[PDB]
């Protein structure tokens, strides 16, 4: 029984993953239900999304997003297949403001944590 | 301008080679420090995939899959200090392999790396 | 309605927090589940809380922990009231192992997210 | 050994007063930057509460609760080093004030923080 990165996903938020594993990378396309400011994601709240995924019965995975003004999202996970039968891809990110120089940086790192369960 | 192409270094003596096409950023990364010895195997080498923004002092988000299955990602912006120096303020995340779900909670590490630019 | 940070919580990983409020401050107990190493939380487990509640409706705390082999704890968080009634504590936290020197403590630092509920 | 209680200044500008009692901590903190004008109250200063474990690199875990609500809870360790220097080494976490749970997303961010001595 085996965890399959490759899939449409969707995370806590509501926000939905589709991925395809390639060899070693995924490909796809991130829609987020949720921005940090108006505007931020773009258009259809969505961007492409570019990365890594290991070999496994439960794989590891690495991505990351450029949105539309800007900001940049990773991602590291491990995809895990539960007692329940359910493919579960753990997560953890960072989503990296724009900022106008090294000195008003300090803040414009945020993490969090996103849980995405196969639909 | 900061431009994000090109070979850099950081405060741990990692190396990292950087060659923006447009959006996408590709390359190869050297960590000269591991979790556990040969987590990133014996060259300590692997590849980079990730993007790169447009503008004087663009973000970039960076992925690396280490040989063992751990994988690693940062992301940070590039930014020219008074001195004319280019400087990659990062932040990442190490996340290790884990048996199960539950193991799971102790898989992330994290961290700020500066890259300098040989 | 509020969310009342006082008494006996539960998160994901089945550990345990008691907290009591004194002022803006916190004390209580922590019974982890879960350890990095065998007996790195100690005989039971268990070592005290301290820190800080705000004055809300949904208050935010921030409290540490040492462990008994030295590693120490951080979390931050908000006290949510739901709209079914349910108060959760949602936090992050960061992990410290005790390193040797500046050098190698690169890899000193990990971090979650807890959500914690009311037993 | 590395001692805790002192004064502290690190890398933005911000000081950090601290004192050691057993293994607790205490003291002021005084931030040179905030999130929003007024954030850390008119004079950017809280009261810090922690722990500092025994040993002679000890580790070290404190809270500060802001003027508005938001917290931030720094851990890390007083490293000395060869030339005799005393370090605090740390990352942080601020979280800030949300409306409610499901707009709390976005509201964790973290940092690095290295603190020298006066
Ligand atoms: O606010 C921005 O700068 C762009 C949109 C950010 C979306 C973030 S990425 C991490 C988190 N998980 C999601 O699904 N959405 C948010
Ligand atoms: O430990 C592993 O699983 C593989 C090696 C990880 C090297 C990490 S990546 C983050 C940090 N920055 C570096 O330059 N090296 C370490
Ligand atoms: O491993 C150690 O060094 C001591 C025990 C740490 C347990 C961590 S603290 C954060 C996380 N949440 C818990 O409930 N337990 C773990
Ligand atoms: O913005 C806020 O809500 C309150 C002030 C935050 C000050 C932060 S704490 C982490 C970092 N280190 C400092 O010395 N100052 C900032």
């Amino acid at each position: 029984s085996s965890c399959n990165v490759t899939g449409v996903w969707r995370n806590e938020l509501g926000s939905t993953l589709r991925v395809k594993a390639e060899g070693s990378e995924v490909r796809g396309v991130y829609q987020t239900a949720v921005e940090s400011t108006r505007g931020a994601a773009g258009h259809h709240r969505s961007a492409r999304i570019i990365g890594m995924v290991s070999d496994g019965t439960q794989p590891t995975v690495s991505f990351s997003v450029l949105w539309e003004k800007g900001s940049c999202s990773a991602w590291v996970g491990q995809c895990f297949i539960l007692d329940d039968g359910a493919q579960v891809l753990k997560t953890f990110w960072m989503l990296r403001s724009v900022a106008d120089n090294l000195a008003s940086a300090w803040g414009s790192t945020r993490m969090g944590e996103d849980i995405f369960f196969k639909t």
